[PDB]
């Protein structure tokens, strides 16, 4: 079950995955917009600056770890016919309908597709992946063996494994993750500060601002722009706040 | 060190305080708008249906545990001039400038005033008060011994003891507790539910919503109406959310 895994987008998340993958014994290759050559040398990863070169490497699985906003450009510019053989493409974007559509549209037909969302990251899984949730949709899988072996990377780490459609994920995520990021950004904008009399609830909010804020704005933009279900949730949040606020006014009166 | 403590407003919080007070060996009695005779029986303490009888008892400390909204009605209705002796009044309202101003205005001059806010409750302190915060302001203390003994109730339970002015409390509380409740209430209106793919952060929010919603609307109302700093904080929240929305809409 040891795999040759190639990572596209060697940013914070890609790096986070790579650490565990290396620990498990997989052999890694990576490519990215920015230069990660030294970090890759440290880690034992074979880095290719140029995507064309990356695509000719001996890879079982290609994992797309770029930002949600950039996936279209990135995929669009890969010379996919450079692929030596049919390969599983995995995405890990925080939204799911979009990578699914793009990959189905853009990839060679004979390449498999696994759309995933590990519902955790460096800020929330500092000490291991156990009991963190890994969502996946087997969008186009023919080589079950390779697909299983990849999914096992998460399973062996103790993740709660959830198989779900990309649509179902976006629906759920809009109601849950998107809202949470939104509150977290709002708290960030407020620059909330600990006080000498924090409630436990306030404490958790301060922690939330901290974790939510350590994500890129591109990431949080992606959650909204590319989830068709997000806009309604944002309205629901506003509507709810206003409902509460008016009830207060009625009480003032 | 043992005190005769009388609770006014035997609701959720007053019951909560009483449990611990009883455990410590104080002698507790209660009075309230509603009839808590049975619950008091179960708990082992004497309930006074009428406030006059409560007031004429042998009592060392009266703890005001009514809602913030109701404190003025309650106090204004108590026949205060029936007290046998000078007595320490403690409030535990979630806002502090109002009870301070009210008590100073309305109480007999010889009665002491300790204004407090335990920053915890039955939903956050199920397993003990240890390391939860207790805020207090010694507004009008002449009998330091009784006042110290009362304070010790919190200290001996391991509370983080914080002495502060009522104004500072209300300023801080507006930025923290009130915001938290408002966010919790908003989430309640949305009726947020757990999903199969909850993030850790979302899980914290579902919990917060569940905890915040267990308070009375009266309590939440109270945080807003009687904290002069609250309204600006609501504005800050509302404005921030708007700002965030603008970055997205672009
Ligand atoms: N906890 C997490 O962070 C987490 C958890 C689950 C899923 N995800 C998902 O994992 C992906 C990566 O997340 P992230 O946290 O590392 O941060 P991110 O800001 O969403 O994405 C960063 C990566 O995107 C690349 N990138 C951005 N714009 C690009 C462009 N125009 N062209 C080419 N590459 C571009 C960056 O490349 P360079 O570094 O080379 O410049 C970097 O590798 C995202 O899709 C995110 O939704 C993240
Ligand atoms: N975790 C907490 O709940 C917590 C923590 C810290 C401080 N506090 C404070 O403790 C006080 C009590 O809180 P709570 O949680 O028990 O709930 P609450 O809804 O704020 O207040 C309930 C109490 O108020 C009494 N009351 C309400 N309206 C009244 C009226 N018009 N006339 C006479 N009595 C009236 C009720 O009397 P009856 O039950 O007899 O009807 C009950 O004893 C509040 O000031 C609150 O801010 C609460």
């Amino acid at each position: 079950q040891s795999l040759k895994i190639g990572i596209v987008g060697f940013g914070n998340f890609g790096q986070f995955l790579a650490k565990t993958m290396i620990k498990q014994g997989h052999t890694l290759t990576a490519t990215s917009r920015s230069d990660y050559s030294e970090l890759c040398l440290q880690m034992g990863i074979h880095f290719f600056r140029d995507v064309s070169a990356f695509l000719t490497a001996d890879i079982d699985v290609i994992v797309l770890c770029t930002s949600i906003l950039s996936l279209s450009e990135v995929v669009g510019s890969m010379p996919l016919t450079s692929l030596k053989r049919p390969t599983l493409f995995v995405d890990v974007l925080s939204v799911k309908e979009h990578p699914r559509e793009l990959l189905l549209r853009e990839l060679p037909e004979d390449s498999d597709i696994l759309c995933t969302h590990p519902m955790f990251g460096p800020q929330t899984a500092k000490n291991g992946w156990t009991d963190h949730t890994f969502m996946y949709d087997k969008v186009r899988i023919r080589d079950e063996v390779i697909c299983s072996n990849f999914i096992q990377i998460f399973a062996t780490e103790g993740c709660k494994m959830v198989q779900m459609s990309c649509e179902e994920h976006d629906r759920a995520a809009a109601k849950s993750q998107f809202i949470t990021h939104t509150i977290g950004r709002t708290l960030g904008e407020m620059d909330i500060q600990s006080t000498p009399i924090d409630t436990k609830g306030f404490e958790t909010l301060v922690k939330l601002k901290e974790t939510m804020m350590r994500n890129s704005f591109d990431l949080y933009s992606g959650l909204f722009v590319y989830n068709r279900f997000a806009r309604q949730e944002l309205e629901n949040l506003e509507h709810a706040l206003h409902k509460v606020k008016e009830t207060l006014m009625i009480q003032r009166t």
